[PDB]
């Protein structure tokens, strides 16, 4: 699969996995920070120390 994003805090980067999100190593996309339904993903390897996310346009 290929999760690429463009607009989040990555200024145009490909989401990566696994990605620590608030001490929550997520090896995929998650909608815990959304209130609609889609799912986003971190673009860094340490969200707790990076603060960079993106979207997960995929299935
Ligand atoms: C998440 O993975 C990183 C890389 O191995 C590790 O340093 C960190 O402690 C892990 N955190 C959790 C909650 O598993």
């Amino acid at each position: 699969v290929l999760v690429q994003t463009r607009g989040g805090n990555s200024n145009g980067a490909l989401c990566h996995f696994p990605f620590l999100y608030n001490n929550h190593n997520y090896t995929d996309c998650t909608s815990e920070g959304r209130r609609d339904n889609m799912k986003w993903c971190g673009t860094t390897q340490n969200y707790d120390a990076d603060q960079k996310f993106g979207f997960c346009p995929m299935a």
